[PDB]
C-alpha cells in the first residue's frame, strides 16, 4: 500500500512434497528509499499579496508546505513552478527545495501551477491557482460569521448567493490580527457550508477569517470579518 | 532573599543592591534614587502599546526635550486583569521602541508604565491601561 | 444548579430537558433548544 516505507522481508523454504522441515527465515532484507514513481499529487499552495492598492504591480509570495509521505511518495528533489499567462505563454522556474517563492503579478490573468519533481519526473495531479483582476471583484459570499467552538476548533460558516460562475472550492484563510502569525490556510470543497478548523485558537483574540471563493476564472472577492460574531 | 521592604521617608533616598561572595562585593552595581521632586517630572509626551503577537509587544514613546540627563528607561508591565507579578526590564535611553518578549494575551488589559530614570531619580511615569486601537 | 461533565460544543443546539421525578411518576419536562444569551 505504501511504496516508500521500508519493508522487512524474510523468506523460508520447504520441500514441495511436504517431506521435510522448513528452513530458518533468511536474514531480513530492507528496501532502500529511492523514488519509485513520480509524486502522486502536487503541493497545496496559497499566496500572500504584498502591494499598495495604487500600484499596478503586486508582489505575490507563494507559500506551500513540504509534501507528506502519502503525496510525495518517497522524495522531492526540487520544486518547479509552471507559470501560464495570456501574453508570455508558459514558462517554468526551478525553485529547488525552497518552500516559498515570490513573483511579480503584472498581467490581467496569471495562472500558476506548482510541480513536484523527483528522480523519475514531475507530479501527475497538480493544483493550479488563477490570479485575475476582474475576478477579484466577484462576491458570492452573502454573509460570513465566525464563532470559536473551543481552543482547538472554530466553525466558520457562510451563506452563498447564486452565481453564474462555477465555484470550484473554498479556501478559508485565518490569521491573528493581534499576532504576526504565519498565514494559515486550508482548501475546502465547494460543497461544504460549515467547517471545523483544527488549530490552536484563543477565542478572545481578534482573528481575521477570510473566505476566498475560488473559481475557474480565478479568486473571487473575499468576505472578511475581524471579530467573532456575538449574536 | 530576593525581596526587601524598607520605609522611604526622606526627600531623596538612593539605594544600591550589592552582591557579595566569599571574596567580596560586586564591582559594578546598579543604583536607583527615590526623589519626591523628580516623581513630578514628565518627559514622555505620548505612550502607546500595541500587541504584536502573543510573545511580543512593541511599546513606543515620543520624548519631549528635557533639561535633566535621562540615563535609561524602564518599561514596567502588568496585567490589570491578573494579580500578575510585576515584570520589568531596564532599557537604554537611546531606545524609542522595544520588543518585550513575554507571554502577552492581546485582549487582556495590561498596564504599561514607562518610567524615565534620571540621575536625580525616577520621573513621572506615563501610563496607559489599554492597547491603542488607532 | 449542576455541573454536567461531558464534551459540549457551545454553539451547537443542545436540548436540555429537566424532568421532575415524583413518587407518582415523571412530571412534565421544561425544555429549551438554545443557550440563553441574556
Amino acid at each position: 500500500p505504501d511504496l516508500c516505507a521500508v519493508y522487512a522481508v524474510q523468506v523460508r523454504c520447504k520441500r514441495l512434497d511436504g517431506l521435510g522441515y522448513w528452513s530458518n527465515w533468511s536474514n531480513p532484507a530492507y528496501t532502500v528509499v529511492m523514488d519509485i514513481k513520480v509524486p502522486m499529487r502536487g503541493p497545496e499552495f496559497w499566496r500572500i499579496i504584498n502591494g499598495d492598492t495604487m500600484k499596478k504591480e503586486k508582489n505575490v509570495t507563494l507559500l506551500w508546505k513540504p509534501l507528506m509521505k502519502n503525496d510525495s511518495l518517497c522524495s522531492v528533489q526540487r520544486y518547479v513552478i509552471n507559470h501560464h499567462t495570456s501574453c508570455n505563454g508558459t514558462w517554468s522556474e526551478d525553485v529547488g527545495n525552497h518552500t516559498k517563492f515570490t513573483f511579480l503579478w503584472t498581467e490581467q490573468a496569471h495562472t500558476v501551477t506548482v510541480l513536484a519533481i523527483n528522480s523519475i519526473g514531475a507530479s501527475v495531479a497538480n493544483f493550479n491557482l488563477t490570479f485575475s483582476w476582474p475576478m477579484s471583484k466577484v462576491n458570492i459570499v452573502q454573509s460570513l460569521s465566525a464563532y470559536p467552538l473551543n481552543s482547538s476548533c472554530v466553525i466558520v460558516s457562510w451563506i452563498l448567493s447564486p452565481s453564474d460562475y462555477k465555484l470550484m472550492y473554498f479556501i478559508i484563510e485565518w490569521k491573528n490580527l493581534n499576532e504576526d502569525g504565519e498565514i494559515k490556510w486550508l482548501r475546502i470543497s465547494s460543497s461544504v457550508k460549515k467547517y471545523y478548523i483544527h488549530d490552536h485558537f484563543i477565542p478572545i483574540e481578534k482573528y481575521q477569517f477570510s473566505l476566498y471563493p475560488i473559481f475557474m476564472e480565478g479568486v473571487g472577492k473575499p468576505k472578511i470579518i475581524n471579530s467573532f460574531t456575538q449574536d
